[PDB]
């Protein structure tokens, strides 16, 4: 409907010229301003048709990017606000449904696309063909501008323009409603926190990693399995997220690993100092320095693991 907008102010407009060029005188003058009107009408217009095309082609960074120009110019620009009460209504409710299906797009890219977990297990993959034309969208690119544009420094921005230039309440809480979930499951992992918090360390819970496919099984299952079933989780994060995932659940699960796991070992000790030499012990061994290799690659500062109590523990 954007198109025949366009295509209703150009039918003005052209009335208007020859509407003018039959008059030919303070009458001349307006006519002309009100042309110049129109013609910055046409272009504020074809602005919003940049928004829906973008959003259209999949070009989400760029639609937002439209998006935060065109209600900078809904704020200022003179031809839009010599516009009626009307017209202004019928842009609003346009333009904030805009704003919808923007952040809409983006929950089902990460939820039907990136990311598919169930009740039983998390996969991740880094790229995605998305949507009926297949658009090419590779993770790391797509979350760093998601971050960066929706949650700077990590949270909602509640009085940031995305929300605060929504026209009506219920709109702008479809938009907020969808952005926290967003932040909740895909900025802070929520339900991939929960799930191996809930596995890890319990007799019974077997967690294994398929790396081929990148996903994370958690299913019904002694001391070596609880061992392999924790190295999967530590394996998952090392080696199958992405950058930014396995910084943030490194942060998240870090302090819990440090103490889970090296009081498994102490209560575990006998068993796994039963042989000089063992799998079971070489395990706890590969364990410990999974662990500091992960503090180091995730980039955290909010734990340590040297390797040292569970090493000397070995010895």
């Amino acid at each position: 409907n954007i198109n025949d907008r366009i295509k209703q102010v150009q039918n003005e407009r052209n009335e208007l010229a020859s509407k003018l060029q039959n008059l030919k005188l303070q009458r001349e003058a307006i006519l002309a301003n009100e042309l110049n009107i129109l013609d910055n009408l046409k272009t504020f217009l074809n602005l919003i048709k940049e928004v829906k095309t973008n959003l259209n082609i999949l070009e989400l960074e760029n639609c937002y990017y439209s998006l935060q120009s065109l209600r900078k110019k809904m704020r200022n620009n003179a031809a839009y606000l010599k516009q009626s009460f009307n017209f202004q209504q019928s842009i609003s409710t346009y333009v904030d449904t805009l704003h919808l299906e923007l952040v809409s797009t983006l929950y089902k890219i990460l939820t039907n696309g990136f990311w598919k977990i169930t009740e039983n297990s998390i996969q991740f993959t880094p790229t995605v063909e998305w949507g009926k034309d297949k658009v090419h969208i590779e993770y790391d690119t797509f979350m760093d501008f998601v971050a960066q544009q929706y949650f700077p420094k990590g949270s909602l921005d509640n009085q940031a323009w995305f929300i605060l230039d929504m026209t009506s309440a219920d709109s702008q809480e479809q938009v907020r409603a969808k952005l926290n979930t967003i932040m909740k499951e895909y900025m802070n992992l929520s339900r991939i926190v929960s799930m191996i918090k809930n596995s890890i360390f319990i007799s019974g819970k077997e967690i294994s990693y398929e790396n081929e496919k990148n996903i994370l099984v958690f299913s019904k299952s002694c001391v070596s399995t609880v061992l392999t079933s924790f190295e999967a989780v530590c394996d998952f994060m090392l080696d199958g997220l992405a950058f930014r995932d396995r910084k943030t659940l490194s942060y998240e699960l870090g302090p819990l690993f440090n103490t889970e796991f090296t009081k498994f070992v102490k209560n575990n000790a006998s068993i796994i100092l039963e042989s000089l030499d063992s799998p079971l012990k070489n395990l706890v061994s590969v364990i410990n320095n999974k662990l500091t290799r992960l503090v180091a690659k995730s980039e955290v500062t909010n734990w340590t693991h040297s390797g040292k109590e569970i090493q000397d523990l070995l010895m």
